């Protein structure tokens, strides 16, 4: 038989991972699609009069097997893939695209949905009806049949190309991991990092050597510490050449097809299509916001580059920025990255930082379940409870890098909350921390600590969902709003009373001295020029790919020209991703939406101020934020929810202050 054919019997609907094997995926996708096609055909050809229940709610009820297999398959394809999963991906993704289009371009189905009036529907039901009409129109339901035929071909080619991009990038990233034969070449690297690099070598079939895998962004952590400048350059070059050449012609084709598709649907650019379902009102509002931020950010980067040139005594290459920045921090603040690492051990950060903050703010509590079975042996499963002891959901944490896991960090849901189905949320976080050898502590950079709080913010958004319909569950909000709950949860990593609770030495338990912890906090306002410019460069790169007049001939030439035109081609500050490894825009859902992070950050920064205005870290304030915003999913207009919470529309001044942009 097949474990996807029945609902999970496990707690919270945790999928039965012990019973699931790769041979189950294809037959469950095939059944899932067949059973959902039949359900839709029954709705579309229903002889009874069209109602919200027998049309819109009926579609929400459909696709249960497909939902189940999809939840597990896409979780594995991100977190723990293998050649077999990647072959299944090649076969199934085109079928799923054609499947979605078979439903959205069903003419009698759409005519049915259009016959439903709002009369007598509660707020969420009327909102779902509008959302369904929008989803269908955005998928081509109002196009003529010739145009529908071309759109089907466009969509299938796009999904295939995006799949090829991700597989290319995983293969090349893994193969570009930097191998070091002589430990002398790791001079400067903390002892625990040397040990992790030997463990990585052992795990990847090179015992006795040291391996430094690449992280997703351009900037590689090791450059902060490594004194061997030739190795810093070799690592930097391995980073920036990811996707070269094999992803070049691929992303040109993706961008070209996105433009063709957007025009087919009535939009001049892909970005105009994307922005039409974003909280940002127009493409003009996006370019205007960015145009205000970019000039001050670049001026900051120039001032910072002068400081590093003075420190170094000489001119710099991109592979020297982090290294001299660390020297400046040690000199100015007495903060040495190697001496900070011992205060940030994974277990303590998790228990006494991430969970702790959530308990003080929201009253929720956590029980680790080492007896429940995750999808990989290193996954930690946690049961989550409300303050009153009632069951809330499950949280799965998967913290370490491995060759089967794509770069970066992300949240996803195995089970979405809805009262329609009576399901509880089951949410996952994946990070890419280097795994220590047996017995050794997992010491973290503060960037990794921040990432842990960011992903947990997405987790809480998922866990606090109290919606009726699964279309609106948890994180189902526009991309330029979804990065608000994640970014605002980062406030707790640096809230001093929380930071003081977890920043304790891994061996002794001793808190960091109060005046050093003060300066570690100060040292994070440092380098806002670099940090802001690398982000804005990538944002403007994304924008250029999805707003061109004429299509590009050459990917690398296009990138250069885009960055020069936008005034952010800085030798010392490359974009945070270059085109050929910009996974956010070519294989995930952030095309013409990398700006989402800074757009959402307005709301984050303004919300930090709300907490200070209302007495800080108090249970009452957590209940308000949860009730008014985090529990809503997509079930209400996000900006109205923000306004009801904040007391007014957003102010940008707090973001500007944070990033030094006034
Ligand atoms: C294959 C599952 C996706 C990874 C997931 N999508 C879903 C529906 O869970 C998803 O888009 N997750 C978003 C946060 C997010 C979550 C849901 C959303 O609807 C949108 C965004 C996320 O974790 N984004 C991360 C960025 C990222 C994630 C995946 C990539 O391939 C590239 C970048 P973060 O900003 O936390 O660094
Ligand atoms: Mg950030
Ligand atoms: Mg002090
Ligand atoms: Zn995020």
């Amino acid at each position: 038989e097949n474990p996807f054919f029945a609902p999970s019997a496990l707690p919270y609907g945790l999928p039965p991972f012990a019973e699931i094997r790769e041979e189950h995926y294809v037959p469950a996708f095939e059944r899932g699609m067949a059973e959902q096609l039949a359900e839709v055909e029954a709705i579309a050809g229903d002889t009874e009069a069209p109602t919200f229940d027998n049309t819109v709610a009926a579609l929400e009820r459909s696709g249960q097997v497909l939902t189940r297999v999809s939840a597990v398959f896409f979780n594995q394809s991100s977190s723990d893939t293998n050649p077999t999963v990647q072959e299944i991906q090649k076969q199934i993704i085109p079928k799923l695209t054609q499947h979605g289009d078979a439903i959205h371009l069903n003419r009698p189905l759409f005519a049915r949905i259009k016959q439903i009036s709002p009369d007598g529907l509660d707020a969420e039901q009327a909102w779902l009806l509008e959302r369904y009409v929008t989803d269908f129109v955005r998928a081509g339901a109002e196009l003529g049949a010739g145009d529908q035929e071309r759109l089907k071909a466009l969509n299938e080619e796009l999904s295939t190309l995006s799949t090829r991009f991700e597989q290319n990038l995983l293969a090349h990233t893994n193969a570009s991991a930097v191998i070091v034969d002589d430990v002398a070449q790791l001079d400067g690297l903390s002892d625990d990092s040397v040990k992790a690099a030997a463990e990585t070598a052992k795990s990847r079939g090179l015992p006795g050597k040291y391996v430094i895998p690449l992280v997703l962004p351009t900037g590689q952590p090791g450059l902060a510490e490594l004194t061997d400048r030739a190795l810093r350059e070799r690592i930097h070059r391995a980073s920036i050449q990811r996707g070269v050449p094999d992803n070049e012609e691929l992303i040109v084709r993706i961008a070209t097809l996105r433009a063709e598709r957007a025009k087919l649907l009535g939009y001049p650019t892909h970005a105009a299509y994307v922005v039409a379902d974003q909280t940002a009102p127009t493409t003009e509002a996006v370019t205007e916001m960015l145009g205000k931020l970019t000039p001050p950010a670049v001026a900051n980067a120039h001032r910072e580059a002068d400081e590093l040139r003075e420190q170094a005594g000489h001119d710099l290459e991109p592979w020297d920025w982090s290294f001299y920045a660390e020297k400046v921090l040690k000199e100015r603040y007495a903060i040495d990255g190697r001496q900070m690492r011992p205060y940030f051990e994974l277990d303590r950060v998790l228990r006494d930082g991430v969970f702790h903050a959530a308990t003080l703010l929201y009253g929720i509590t956590f029980t680790e379940r080492p007896d429940l079975v995750g999808y990989h042996p290193d996954v930690r499963v946690f049961e989550v409870f409300n303050e009153d002891g009632s069951q809330l959901g499950l949280f799965l944490g998967d913290y370490y890098a491995r060759p089967s896991k794509r770069g970066g960090a992300w949240m996803n849901s195995l089970v979405k909350q809805s009262t329609l189905e009576g399901t509880r949320p089951v949410v996952v976080n994946n990070l890419n921390i280097a795994k220590p050898p047996a017995g050794e502590p997992t010491l973290m950079t503060f960037e990794e600590v921040n990432t842990m709080f960011h992903e947990f913010g997405h987790a809480l958004h998922g866990l606090f969902s109290e919606v009726h319909y699964p279309r609106f569950s948890g994180t189902a909000v526009p991309r330029d709003f979804v990065e608000y709950p994640s970014q605002v949860n980062e406030m707790w990593a640096v809230w001093p009373s929380v930071l003081a609770n977890y920043a304790r030495h891994w061996q002794t338990g001793d808190p960091m001295p109060k005046d050093l912890l003060d300066r570690m906090l100060k040292s994070q306002k440092y380098n806002q020029g670099y940090k802001t410019v690398e982000y804005l460069a990538a944002t403007l790169l994304d924008w250029s790919w999805h707003t061109f007049q004429t299509p590009p001939e050459n990917a690398l030439t296009f990138e250069h020209e885009a960055l020069t035109t936008a005034g952010v081609d800085l030798k010392l500050v490359p974009p945070r991703y270059r085109s050929t490894y910009f996974a956010h825009i070519w294989s995930s859902g952030y095309s013409a939406g990398y700006y989402s992070y800074i757009w959402s950050e307005v709301l984050d920064a303004d919300t930090v101020d709300w907490f200070h205005e209302n007495g800080g870290l108090l249970r009452e304030n957590g209940d308000t934020f949860r009730q008014k915003l985090l529990s809503k999913g997509g079930s209400v207009d996000p900006m109205t929810a923000f306004q009801s919470f904040r007391g007014r529309t957003p102010r940008i001044e707090p973001l500007l202050d944070r990033r030094g942009l006034l």
